[PDB]
């Protein structure tokens, strides 16, 4: 089966993540 | 008398009170 992959226009929790 | 909340777009504000 075939789908599409939807993504979030907010990078910033991963950037949180990373300064954390 | 009655009047409309207005809301910010970004919630990163109060991400950043979080994490510091």
């Amino acid at each position: 089966s075939v789908e599409r992959i939807k993504t979030t226009s907010s990078i910033e929790f991963a950037r949180l993540q990373f300064t954390y």
